[PDB]
């Protein structure tokens, strides 16, 4: 009998594979589309770029859903195929051994935060884990009080396939009450940034078993693991954590188009501030009397939210949220990597500007200054006009000054600018930014000619 502990650990130990490629799920790749479109809006010339933008996400953390429930728990036997990417598991149905399990609640003494399981199944583990909570509660609770660990990730909405290699393919089913509108940022009406929070309180962690076959309970041998599918292709893996609490996925619909709006959140998760949105969210975990899907509010709806599950309440035990998975051969921490391309769609608005020269000596002084204008032909492609200030290659006096008011469609300003001590330079710049307000001034001696670039 002894000898098939032994053999059952040859076979675990025995198989070559490369971790951090098992657990990679590659979406659509596209080949790259830059591509643009111009529009002309008082004060402004705005572009809707659209190009192929790429996410790769590495994440160990996967989320808890009610189609994955039961087949989560501490110790569960699972198979790092293609279910485990859907993050919706496949349990190895088999017999199974003890597993010792610890919980890092606060004031935990001696061995009162190690348990054992003789034949490990969901029901027998959740009643084990939660029978171990409600001790701690009625014994603890009042002294010692647990802070929510927070774990907050966002980003913009870009492709519904975009979403699933952040949060994970199961987005689709739990952001489907976000009705996530996606035809408008393509228009470019609307800004729509996804978050998720994970409000931890308490995590239960398996010990590593002394041995692979630990995990198995009779005199399992190699051959049942084969008929099974346990190989190489798909290695055995088992739910190392699981994470109780609080975890949400919550939408926010924007119209501005500051490249800082994911500033303004970080702001509210402790750089813009001062905005009214439309907030809608879903919620896992609240406390049964108030909670569900919650739409509408403004930001401090928002941030009470994210507060009201600050601490552990203590009227029940907590539900699963989050879980990690380690492989069985060798203990480690497995990662899941999901790749994919986009389209990205982005708004960018370029002001109207206008340039000051400013001309204060008794210096003969000569400017010259280019730049670049876009314009949509007959046909409706991008055009480029070089164009020259008509003040240029003139002799300038004492008291000069003049405006050059540029539109949002000019880019590549150049600014020549030479004097007399023939011709001499005193200042030169390319590519100046069109900022709504820029003067260049000069003053001095001729032999000490000296100048000003000031922005404002």
């Amino acid at each position: 009998s002894e000898a098939a502990k032994k053999a059952l650990n040859d076979y675990i130990w025995g198989l070559q594979y490369d971790k951090l490629n098992i657990l990679t799920h590659q979406g659509e790749k596209l080949k790259n589309h830059s591509s643009r479109e111009a529009f002309h809006r008082p004060g402004e010339y705005v572009v809707i770029e659209k190009k192929k933008q790429s996410i790769s996400n590495a994440t160990s953390k996967l989320s808890v859903s009610s189609a994955n429930d039961d087949r989560i728990f501490p110790g569960a036997l699972l198979k790092a195929d293609q279910s485990l990417l859907e993050n919706l598991p496949t349990l190895i149905p088999v017999n199974r051994g003890k597993t010792t399990i610890s919980v890092n609640l606060p004031g935990l003494k001696n061995g009162e935060s190690n348990l054992t399981v003789e034949n490990p199944s969901n029901s027998t583990v959740r009643t084990a884990v939660n029978n171990l909570v409600e001790k701690w509660i009625q014994k603890y609770s009042k002294t010692h009080a647990v802070p929510a660990r927070m774990q907050y990730e966002s980003i913009s909405a870009q492709s519904m396939s975009q979403l699933q290699a952040k949060f994970g393919a199961d987005f689709s089913k739990v952001g489907a009450p976000l009705n996530v509108d996606f035809s408008s940022v393509h228009k470019g009406e609307k800004q729509v940034f996804i978050a998720n929070f994970r409000q931890v309180y308490y995590t239960a962690s398996v010990d590593s078993p002394n041995s692979p076959s630990a995990l198995f309970g009779s005199g399992i041998t190699p051959t049942d693991l084969i008929n099974r599918g346990v190989n190489s292709k798909t290695p055995p893996v088992y739910v190392s954590n699981v994470s109780y609490g609080r975890a949400m996925y919550v939408k926010f619909e924007t119209t501005s188009k500051s490249t800082k709006v994911q500033a303004a959140i970080d702001a509210v998760v402790k750089e813009n501030i001062l905005k009214n949105t439309k907030i809608c969210a879903v919620v896992l975990g609240g406390n049964p009397g108030e909670a569900s899907k919650v739409c509408t509010g403004n930001i401090d709806t928002l941030k009470d939210l994210i507060q009201k599950g600050s601490n552990f309440s203590a009227q029940s035990p907590a539900v699963p949220i989050s879980y990690t998975t380690s492989f069985v051969k060798d203990n480690s921490i497995a990662t899941i990597q999901n790749n994919t391309d986009y389209i990205e769609t982005k708004v960018t608005s370029y002001k109207d500007g206008a340039l000051t020269l400013n001309h204060d000596g008794a210096f003969v002084a000569r400017f010259y200054v280019y730049w670049e204008e876009l314009g949509h032909d007959a046909d409706g492609y991008e055009t480029i006009r070089s164009r020259s200030w008509s003040g240029n290659g003139y002799n300038r006096g004492a008291h000069y000054s003049t405006t050059l008011r540029f539109k949002g469609n000019v880019r590549n300003i150049r600014v020549k600018v030479l004097g007399a001590t023939p011709w001499r330079l005193i200042y030169s710049k390319n590519d100046l930014p069109l900022v709504p307000q820029r003067n260049i001034s000069t003053w001095g001696t001729t032999l000490h000619p000296q100048f000003e670039d000031k922005v404002v």
